[PDB]
């Protein structure tokens, strides 16, 4: 609760003093540098969606195949927060069947998805789900099968049901895939309100829990609303685990957030949204 009152001071100082666009440039600064060598490789250029959204080697997830185990995914691990997440871009046609690997290898229990497949006209995702429950997808490439089970559309996201075959073995997985359908690209969610009450569908979930494999979170670029969502659940974690006399510093934790994957949260509005969520999910808890 001492966590709470500091980081409403906090915030009140920043934006009083509007320092929400140097303090994010100075983020942008201080990040972490790795090498991202394996994502640069000639082979992979067409497994990239940007060429400037790239996966460190230290932290990327390996497909557990031979011949090319390359995916843009990375693992961020929050060591005291308990938290594990996969942050990966939204797949491109031909990263499919890669990207639903990826689910059954590390043994996922949810997919956030946190944009729309086409956002002011443009393609940002392709489409790598069902739509219709007797139209199944078939990934003759990484031998899975997924089909529609069930889908929920709300107001402001949409819950679906996934089944995640393979057909090598044909052992099934239930795959939740929570869909952010109200969170535009380099923006912000309608309300930290509506936020959380996605966030709290998740952890209730159980998705998020270590009793899993990570979670997959995506959005255009695996980046910038990702960045977001992770950052505000561990940050509203952390707010609840430190006893006082603590305190969370969200700038640190983005940053060390950004050890594991470049340019997590993409504008200081971004950046400013974090803030309010957390303390908007900390009143509320
Ligand atoms: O989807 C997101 O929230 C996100 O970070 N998107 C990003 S990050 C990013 C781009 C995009 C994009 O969607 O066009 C294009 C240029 N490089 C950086
Ligand atoms: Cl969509
Ligand atoms: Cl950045």
């Amino acid at each position: 609760h001492m966590a709470s009152m500091e980081m409403e001071k906090e915030f009140e100082q920043i934006d009083k003093s509007g320092s929400w666009a140097a303090i994010y440039q100075d983020i942008r600064h201080e990040a972490s540098d790795f090498p991202c060598r394996v994502a640069k490789l000639p082979k992979n250029k067409n497994r990239n969606r940007y060429r400037d959204v790239s996966p460190f080697d230290h932290s990327r997830i390996k497909l557990h195949q031979e011949d090319n185990d390359y995916i843009n995914a990375s693992l961020i691990k929050m060591e005291e927060a308990q938290r594990s997440y996969i942050l990966t871009q939204g797949p491109l046609p031909n990263t499919c069947g890669h990207f639903w690997e990826m689910v059954w290898e590390q043994k996922s229990r949810g997919v956030v998805m946190l944009n729309r497949v086409m956002e002011k006209g443009s393609l940002k995702c392709a489409q790598y789900w069902p739509q219709k429950e007797e139209k199944e997808m078939i990934f003759e490439d990484t031998n899975l099968k997924l089909t529609l089970i069930s889908e929920d559309i709300k107001s402001y996201y949409t819950v679906r049901q996934l089944e995640l075959e393979n057909l090598t073995t044909q052992e099934t997985r239930e795959i939740l895939h929570f869909h952010y359908t109200t969170w535009p690209d380099f923006g912000v969610p309608e309300s930290p309100a509506s936020f959380l009450a996605f966030l709290f569908k998740v952890r209730e979930s159980g998705s998020l829990s270590p009793e899993h494999g990570p979670v997959v979170v995506h959005c255009s670029a695996g980046i910038g609303r990702s960045g977001t969502f992770c950052l505000a659940d561990t940050c509203l974690l952390l707010m609840d685990k430190r006893k006082d006399p603590s305190s969370v510093d969200i700038k640190k934790v983005l940053l060390e957030m950004r050890k594991f994957r470049m340019g997590l949260i993409q504008t200081a509005d971004q950046l400013r949204f974090s803030y309010l969520a957390v303390i908007e999910g900390a009143k509320f808890i």
